[PDB]
């Protein structure tokens, strides 16, 4: 099998290594800077608290799969987890709320967790004041990992396995040849490599820039404090590091807690960012590293610990009779969107991060990179861990500086899903962006552009909108973020025209004389088709997992127009056409360009958008001039427009593509054309209600790698009698009706309660799903929300929907709840 | 010799025919759809006025040959040119004024010419009504073109010389093969050829939709009348088309003049403009072809003839005696610039169009086609001629019928240099547009393209202005599209800090493994080092003529991206690109793309810039970071760009690149951070002239393909020592001290008489040269010129600039005007 | 219906505006309205602010319903109207002119 370098032995690349042995992959060298019996990274100080409930069912499972395999690492009798459970406690009525939300996401992935009152709180924990306590979640499983012996124990077991381990070994390069990493350089010579990993933890951006490559991790400081022996606890734990209590979150004051025998152990993130400069650490001889003295220990201020000292006396009066023992700024590791940045550099092949990563993932993550480098897949969805996710402008120095700071302030605060950052803002915008602002759009932010959600000006139509359009009222928490404006941009759409800006969708061309193929091999269509026609398409992994979903139009013969889901696919497509251009003839070579930022895009959607058009082109766009799901060149308002004929909304119209410096124009000139049918613009919250009316697939949220196009109701969009493609074999004899698990469509059916996205879904009573993608259906009238469920529960049947704790009732519905014999694009 | 195809026997086609002969090519073969005897085209009704002066030098110099050609072509001792001379009447003392503008012209081209006294224009033209005539301009070597005849003798001594003609022959179509021209298509079959030329007249755009190129004329109507026998005129003229009298043209009321015997002939442009649709005309049989009946000719309107026949009988009183005889509306060729169409298409290898052509320029036109056809390059500068001068906007069959309308009204009017028209407007704008308006910009445009010549933010700063930047008043004229708020700008840009939007100016991108071997090739610059540099290099043509002078920045291994002077590069690229991929190997391969559109630059200038970028990036902008005529990426305000350090306007700064995304963000962070400094936004007037200031030569204006590099003072930029390079053989051995001709500056001596372009300049009474470009130098505080001037006049000596009629004294400087030294610039 | 005391109507709004509301809109003013007058309530343009902002100014997250239509920005103006120097549109408050030899 190839030959491996890891960079690092925390409990990232110890897994790592242990996770490849297990898969008969032995050529492995582990290097790291400390000496091994305590290598000195974020790991050497962990306390090590396992709380696995998470928003992000990916997360969770890294969690759950961390806790099983610490449980199993043992010598000598004990174990690395002491199986304590976790505590989590609200004071406040916001918290309150947002921990019965949370025992659903527990109930989604598949772990037991259980809400207590304050009697319940004050029995499970008797250390608690109960009077400020208003509820708590308790999950028997959470609890302690003790990161360190772990490692050590990891590699014992490896060592004997084969693996390598040199401590005392300071990276200071990396070798390349051809694009691809041949090596590891040390002050003494070149480790040879076909495959290196950076598991350097917030070393990582200091190891990228040895190859070119942008890491968004910034090094941050975390308070972690001992107390002296605590009176109340004297004779109850085994010393000197025992604990019996389950783990304690205070996230209302950005705390922490664990037992250390006797004495308590707090966690604070209620202190100022504390962004570390890794080159003013210094280098530490291995000899002199030892418990209080390490490069991931910063020396301790106890200014900014004195709030937390005071919030913990009030939670847990015992303290108060107990002091400060020793206290330290520990650096880890924060991301810009808290996520952590796992796979394959975009600037050299074969060289891997795995960085940004906390104890209770390290094995989860550990697992899943060694199933991509065995096999080429992970086995869980990585879509919000791959670190080729970041645009452009969210890889500069800056914008991971402040918005992973920000991300510290608020790791522990409850926060809604459409949350926008404040600063930085406006770092991308459309050709239309002045015209938007007269129009009063209220914008959020995604991969740093701005986008209209609706538009102030519409609220004048709201007077003469029909009653069957007005929604109910929405309660506080679907409220945020969402306006009754939406119902308006949505009923105009359906019977008058709008305009949506289409602008920020990843547009990618492929071109030249190798991009046919390429794209042969690549996507789940038949393109060799003569130029114009627009193809829906998949693209798989090897497996048959859906890796993006993807619209193709052919432009030309040799180039190519692709509509993509984000930079995961940027980086998947240029990665393929360089392999196929260096391997290939003089007629196999392509390009890869990302023209998002240079283009823009209308889509001109509505049953009088023929009427509008009309008055601004002298190109055909009748049924002969342009038909369904295929595109030309055409004229609008003195502008040359690539116009596309397909629309998400499910209406009549166009995607009308062009370049940036003609956008103001072409809007103008459409915007003058639609006066007298009551052209609006129209923003993503109707968008998104009106493509879910339509049964779309959200990728990333209604179908990722873990899910088939069977299982997903996509099998229409591959064609199994192409000759090759990638996940053809995987897929041969699968279809729609055998499918375990399919995505289904439910509705509400007190036509009130919003749903929003990863609420559990229950089938007599047995959890069996969790929500995808969801909105209010402005033109069915009633809230929408997808699942996947057992293939035997079928159209017609009822299932329940956790939302806050409460049970909301739906039906399963065929899909596409509007127009499914799409009477409306015909014709 | 190559096997040639002309399309069209109009008085083009068959002079193209005898231009190739003379030049040994007489494998040609001359197709038209109508008989041979009367095509039937706009040359069968041409009443062949030849007005030789123009303010284009190329277009004087093209009439100048077609008096000459036509003069010596003879029959039975009849030649085709009756040389009458040619009067244009004043009525107006704009009139008037113009008349001394285009007698400067005459000199600047050397035609013979002079201003006539009322008294003067009333001995030579008998018949005026001098009362309101106030001056005239006359030119007596302007004359009559007998153009149906030349075509006649054309067709014989060519036939003579071997070449096949088709009369009652009608093209239907093109064929090709790989890119290239193989044939015409015929009801009869193919005619093979190596080489086809369109010359088909307004039937041009028909033509070029056979292989898809767009060919901007606008076939459009003209009203030309001959009267009954004029009563004063009986027995003073041969009968029946004599004509002693000069021509005469009366441009106060759009109508021009010539005898037929003792009738007139009158054309009026004073009408409305009457489109015509070719598609309507019919196929005329073309033994129907007669002096009435014909493709050509349509019904005469009379009602839009009343005012044209009011204004005439004011003028000429005899005619009063007369009636209308016959007229009729006759088809002929607008554009939207007035310029000839001429040149390989885009679309197509080998396939030329020579299309758009006045019967007054046409052997002028064939010249050059023949030399571009057997030599590869015209003798004469075809860069307002040439078909790809064009932008995509200015293509589109909406932009063609506006543009060459609005031309066809102002035909005779008298206009400023700068003046822009009113509609269509706003086509294409930068990410900064909005700022701009904000900031009061005052826009004219260019190739789409919306530009700030200044702002009225600016006004405010006159106020502070210290005095020696305060310029002199200026006359109406230089007054036009002119304001004293550009002094301001000028002083900000020298002493502070400015930001100019350099967006418009072209960007390609030439990328591909052969990206380097190709510029190589095509460029003065031995390109071939470690990506960073930017070097300023020239495009040559095989004699050594410049074609161009580019930026050139290498960004990476294969990517390079050029600043460059319009879409006659892009085109000259496009094709180089093609066939060097076309013919060579799998390393050869390489694309090019013009990404000016999706992209946005600001040039940042002036000795305070690196005080406002260090507010607002990290990256290091001193000497050491960032050295003199390099560039590298660097982030500003959170924005990816790339920085050039070089200054058109002669200051410390870079040119700052980006996405048009992020443009606005770009824009607004630069602009926070020069508050203190007192940052403004600068426009194209200061700009001009401090570029002026520098020395700088601007493509087409101080240097075309006929001057070499010596002769325009850039011999700087080519490197002699490269192996090969285009044009490397005619240049061995020249210098700039050999040259016969120079580019010199000069000096208004009066320091407030400002000359704005083609006035001639005499040395020691002779005209010597032309202005070329010239501006008011703020930091000089006179006004500028440049001129070729013979290589014995010296710096320090003084030469007359004649502007409306009045010279001005002015002085041979040494350049650059400010800062030779560099000192600004360096550091 | 259940309503929060500071719910805008949605029209008719824009009856009356002071004559500073073109910059205010350029400063992404969030309006609310009274007696027919469209009012800030803070400025989208300070949000930049509140990086650069002492941490003792920072106020605690807000629940649900006192956080209905207020934001975090008007820590900021408070800030800078403390601590450098603040611009508020003071045009809505009702003035009234009382004149004449009986004015007194
Ligand atoms: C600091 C901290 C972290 C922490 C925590 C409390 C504090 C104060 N509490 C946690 C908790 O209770 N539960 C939990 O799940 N995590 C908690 N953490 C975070 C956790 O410690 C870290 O996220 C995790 O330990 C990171 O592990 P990883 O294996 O990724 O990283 P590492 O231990 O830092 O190891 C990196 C190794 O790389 C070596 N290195 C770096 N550069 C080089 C070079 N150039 N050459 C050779 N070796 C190199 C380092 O020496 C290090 O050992
Ligand atoms: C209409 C007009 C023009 C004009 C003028 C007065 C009127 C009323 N007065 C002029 C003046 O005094 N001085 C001057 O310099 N020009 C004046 N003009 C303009 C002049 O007539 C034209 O610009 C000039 O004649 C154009 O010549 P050109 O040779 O370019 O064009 P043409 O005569 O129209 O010939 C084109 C031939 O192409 C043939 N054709 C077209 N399509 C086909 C196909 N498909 N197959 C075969 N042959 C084709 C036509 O039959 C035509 O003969
Ligand atoms: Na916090
Ligand atoms: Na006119």
């Amino acid at each position: 099998t190839p030959r491996i370098v890891i960079i690092g032995a925390g409990i990232v690349g110890t897994n790592l290594a242990d996770e490849l042995v297990t898969r008969g992959w032995n050529n492995i060298t582990v290097l790291d800077q400390g000496p091994l019996n305590m290598p000195g990274g974020s790991t050497s100080h962990a306390p090590g608290l396992v709380f696995q409930t998470n928003p992000s069912k990916t997360m969770a499972s890294f969690a759950k799969y961390t806790v099983e395999k610490l449980l199993s690492l043992t010598e000598d009798g004990v174990s690395c987890f002491n199986q304590v459970g976790g505590l989590e406690v609200a004071t406040t009525e916001t918290r309150l709320a947002d921990l019965k939300r949370k025992l659903g996401y527990a109930a989604a992935w598949g772990i037991e967790g259980r809400l207590l009152s304050p009697a319940e709180c004050q029995e499970l924990y008797p250390l608690l004041d109960g009077e400020n306590i208003l509820g708590g979640l308790h999950v028997p499983s959470d609890g302690l990992a003790s990161a360190a012996r772990a490692v050590q124990l990891l590699i014992k077991r490896t060592e004997s396995a084969g693996v390598t381990y040199r401590g005392s070994t300071t990276v200071t390069g990396i070798e390349q040849s051809g694009g691809r990493v041949t090596g590891v350089q040390t002050a003494d010579g070149v480790i040879p490599a076909d495959i290196v990993v950076s598991c350097a933890g917030f070393w990582g951006a200091k190891i990228g820039a040895m190859i070119g490559m942008a890491v968004p991790l910034l090094p941050l400081a975390h308070q972690y404090v001992k107390t002296t022996p605590v009176p109340a606890q004297q004779g109850r734990n085994d010393q000197p590091n025992g604990a019996r209590l389950p783990i304690l979150r205070h996230q209302d004051q950005d705390l922490y807690y664990r037992e250390h025998g006797d004495r308590y152990g707090i966690g604070s993130y209620a202190h100022r960012p504390m962004p570390v400069d890794v080159d003013t650490l210094g280098a530490y001889a291995p000899e002199t590293v030892s418990e209080h003295h390490m490069p991931s220990r910063l020396d301790f201020t106890l200014e900014d610990f004195l709030p937390a000292w005071e919030a913990t006396k009030q939670l847990l009066p015992a303290l108060a009779d107990s002091e400060i023992e020793d206290g330290f700024n520990g650096i880890f590791s924060f991301t810009p969107d808290g996520g952590p940045l796992l796979g394959e550099s975009k600037e050299l092949d074969g060289f891997y991060v795995a960085e940004a990563v906390w104890v209770t993932h390290s094995a989860g993550v550990a697992k899943a990179m060694a199933e991509l480098l065995t096999t080429g897949r992970s086995e869980t969805d990585l879509g919000e861990c791959d670190i080729t996710r970041f645009e452009d402008v969210q890889l500069t120095p800056e914008y991971v500086s402040e918005t992973s700071q920000q991300n510290f302030v608020e790791i522990y605060d409850v926060l809604h899903p459409l949350q926008p950052r404040l600063s930085p803002r406006n770092l991308r915008v459309s050709p239309f962006h002045a015209r938007h602002k007269e129009l009063g759009a209220f914008f959020l932010e995604a991969g740093g552009w701005e986008r209209p959600y609706w538009f102030e000006a519409n609220a004048a139509l709201l007077k003469e909108m029909p009653a069957e359009w007005l929604p109910p009222a929405r309660d506080a928490w679907s409220g945020m973020f969402s306006s009754p404006i939406a119902a308006a941009e949505a009923w105009k759409t359906r019977t008058a025209v709008a305009m949506y800006d289409m602008t920020p969708l990843k547009r990618l061309e492929v071109s030249g004389p190798g991009a046919l193929k390429l794209l042969q091999e690549l996507t789940t269509a038949d393109l060799a088709k003569k130029p114009g026609a627009v193809t829906y398409t998949l693209l798989l992994d090897h497996a048959g997992g859906v890796r993006s979903d993807i619209t193709v139009a052919r432009l030309s013969e040799d180039t190519f127009q692709l509509g993509a889901n984000g930079n995961i696919d940027t980086a998947y497509f240029e990665r393929a056409a360089r392999h196929q251009t260096q391997s290939g003839s003089a007629t196999d070579w392509v390009q890869v360009r990302d023209t998002t930022g240079g283009t823009c895009c209308i889509g001109l959607w509505g049953p009088l958008a023929r009427d509008l058009v009309s008055k601004v082109s002298d190109d055909d766009f009748t049924n002969d001039g342009l038909k369904y799901f295929r595109a030309k060149n055409v004229v609008i308002g003195g502008i040359p427009v690539t116009a596309m004929r397909l629309s998400y909304v499910g209406e009549l119209g166009w995607e009308l593509y062009t370049s940036a410096d003609n956008g103001q124009r072409l809007w103008d000139a459409l915007w003058q054309a639609g006066q007298p049918f009551g052209v609006i613009a129209a923003g993503r919250a109707a968008f998104s209600s009106l493509r879910l009316e339509k049964g779309y697939r959200s990728w990333g949220t209604d179908m990722t790698t873990e899910h088939d196009p069977f299982e997903a109701g996509l099998g229409f969009a591959v064609k199994m009698a192409k000759e090759s493609f990638i996940g053809k074999g995987a897929l041969e004899g699968r279809t729609e009706e055998a499918s375990a698990r399919r995505l289904r469509c439910l509705t509400i059916d007190d036509g009130r309660s919003i749903v929003l996205g990863k609420e559990p879904v229950f089938y007599k009573e047995q959890a069996v799903g969790y929500v995808t993608s969801a909105a209010y259906g402005y033109t069915v009238a009633k809230p929408i929300a997808y699942s996947y469920l057992p293939g035997t529960v079928s159209v017609g049947d009822s299932v329940d929907i956790e939302y806050f704790g409460r049970r909301i009732t739906a039906t399963v519905t065929e899909d596409p709840l509007y127009d499914p014999k799409m009477t409306r694009l015909r014709g």
